[PDB]
């Protein structure tokens, strides 16, 4: 009858958790026109937004939920035709300032999340907003002006007949927050960098095409009189030289009808595109099934003898070009029978036993990306 | 990365719970104006509505679960000043039909709760919507039209010198629902009636007050050439004759400063206001503490020689009346340094040990209650 | 208000205040202590404080 | 009250023990005792809506 309402279960002061259904704060809804580009901004808004006019099961208890310890998972939904595809991106970023760079370089350093829907349809990644600690709530996020930006990153290899539409699903799930922080350690186990290497095109056709990305990664990717960096990129370039196992990510941008047999190796700057004997040097050979989207390279620590500059001068030409570079080589042909280039997406996910040497007192600028 | 969504938690069936601060899903504030009457209705809507404008953390679960299996909580608070009182009521009733009405008697025989704010400052009770299951839903009872009604069944002794608000709390809690069905079993060992017997107003003075509440309580309360019944009182009007175990809950519905002793006993129409020796007979003294506001009484069989009739010809005079009467007499006198009737609720809880004789061919009208 | 973005103690009236005699409702507030303490960096100051 | 009031004080010695309450600059303090004063809340009375 009366009860003492001090004692009550009003103070629950727990996180949001429970089945997927009871779990869901958000849906958002991104349209992706029939004739998008690659650079095209599809949605850029802060995360907190995300949650506006929604009236789901979660969405009450994600605004007042004081501290939440369970990482944010977005579902993407979309797909079309097995003659078709692109590659979307959903980036995270704890802020922006400015009229900042939206490019795929710049926004893919912190939380990614990158596909191609032709080959996948559906995908999901989780992220924790607060980097430095193990939780979050959604106040902190809107304060801090986190940001969630979503671009093509390659255009529609075929258009579809209609525009489409992505379907964003935000949910709390109960996996553990973790701090991704960085430090000056010279040494290190594993140093994530996310350092988009860049988009490799290949016209079909039987031609002979070498694509050469250079290894000394420092400064940033260049642009006209001025250059792009990310906190990643420009944390490495503290270091003078530096070393490591690397890893790198491969995404099959272009529509699986577009087909070639790609290889990469470790080579110098100085050999020619009619270099006739690339296959004499260790090296790895790509080939994407249908439904095949990525690929991951490492090259270990065996095919570097030394360590090598972070940055180089940007007057460096080729030829003088001292230090390693990532070749992507065509071995065969481009083909199809659909027009289309061969478009494949390229990261520096992270080097495993890192080693930083020496102190960089500094180069401005970088070479093209 | 790409999932088989056909397999994740999003056709969650289950019923909502959670701590009280989860598992809220509306509030509601009532205005008792500093000089409502008794019989005033203060707020009365279908249950459903009461969900409208919430925005709390169960709301959006107690729309979209298809099954819900807990019952409703109703918390309400308001309090005033010990020198005043009155008396509220809040009741559930499956529905209405057209210009029902909202007397005390006809709307307390289903799901009620019924306090005095002078003497407790919150009250709480847990219902289920659903009398013949165990399982109910905002649907089901939306499109069923089930009815919460609030009202004053006593007013201020003395008024707050504002408007005063009460406020309702609905939350969904995790006991069981049960059925609440009744049937044509001659003998029950609990039959559950909720029947209002009447609200006894004793004025203060060193005069004597006798008050006789006829047990023969077929039909209904009588009106102005008609009657109200009530599920329950007309199930127990399908019988000629009964006899049991009478539960009777009294309610201290004036302010706390006005006392008065009485005394409670079963006795016959005929004895008069001025029969001396009341307490010759086996009997019961009530007195209230300032903070007490119920008192039960259970007459057992022990005090009914036999069954006695269901209901009795309206017109029969109280010397003629064969069938006995619970009598409320006045021990002392009733005071206060208030100016204030002494007011009593009366309410016929249930009968343990029903037995039902004979089929009552049924007569037209009641007594007045 | 609209700007400050460190947390505040809320007091709210869940019902209305009452009473069969004028008076206003008044509660006093104390922060008694703090349990686990944690003070992180050196003030430099500001001066001046909002009203209490 | 219809009349002045008084209070009256008495003050003796107990055998407690005396106890020392300094204060220093550690980072971290299981309890910092603060006794800080928040403020007065004065509610109206009134079917009105208070937020403090």
């Amino acid at each position: 009858m009366e009860q003492n309402l001090f004692a009550l279960s009003l103070d629950d002061t727990s996180s949001v958790r429970g089945s997927l259904l009871d779990t869901k704060f958000a849906q958002t809804r991104v349209l992706l026109s029939k004739a998008m580009a690659g650079g095209d901004v599809l949605l850029d808004e802060y995360l907190y937004d995300v949650v506006n006019g929604q009236d789901f099961r979660a969405t009450v208890a994600f605004l007042r939920t004081h501290v939440i310890t369970g990482k944010i998972k977005v579902t993407a939904t979309t797909n079309i035709s097995d003659n078709s595809g692109c590659c979307l991106m959903l980036a995270i970023n704890s802020g922006v300032r400015g009229k900042y760079s939206t490019d795929v370089y710049t926004i893919c350093s912190q939380d990614s999340m990158t596909w191609n829907p032709g080959c996948k349809k559906n995908f999901s990644f989780t992220f924790n907003p607060n980097p430095c600690g193990d939780s979050w709530s959604a106040e902190m996020i809107s304060r801090s002006r986190v940001r969630m930006t979503v671009i093509c990153v390659s255009g529609w290899t075929l258009s579809p007949t209609t525009d489409v539409i992505a379907k964003l699903d935000w949910s709390i799930v109960n996996e553990k927050c973790e701090p991704t922080i960085y430090h000056l350690a010279d040494c290190q186990n594993w140093l994530p960098l996310n350092r988009w290497m860049g988009k490799l095109t290949f016209p079909q056709g039987v031609t002979s095409e070498v694509r050469r990305m250079p290894l000394s990664i420092g400064g940033g990717a260049g642009a006209t009189q001025a250059f792009l960096a990310n906190m990643p990129n420009s944390w490495i370039s503290m270091w003078r030289y530096f070393r490591g196992e690397l890893h790198f990510e491969v995404t099959k941008m272009s529509s699986p009808y577009i087909k070639a047999t790609v290889t990469f190796l470790i080579a110098f700057g100085n050999l020619s595109d009619a270099f006739g004997f690339y296959e004499s040097f260790p090296h790895r050979i790509v080939q994407f099934a249908e439904v095949e989207e990525k690929c991951t390279l490492v090259f270990s620590q065996q095919e570097f003898v030394t360590a090598w500059s972070t940055q180089v001068n940007p007057r460096t030409t080729l030829e003088a070009d001292g230090c390693p570079y990532l070749y992507a080589i065509i071995h065969d042909s481009t083909t199809g029978t659909i027009s289309g280039d061969f478009n494949l997406g390229v990261k520096l996910v992270g080097i495993k036993d890192f080693c930083g040497i020496g102190s960089n007192p500094g180069i401005d600028g970088s070479r093209l990306l």
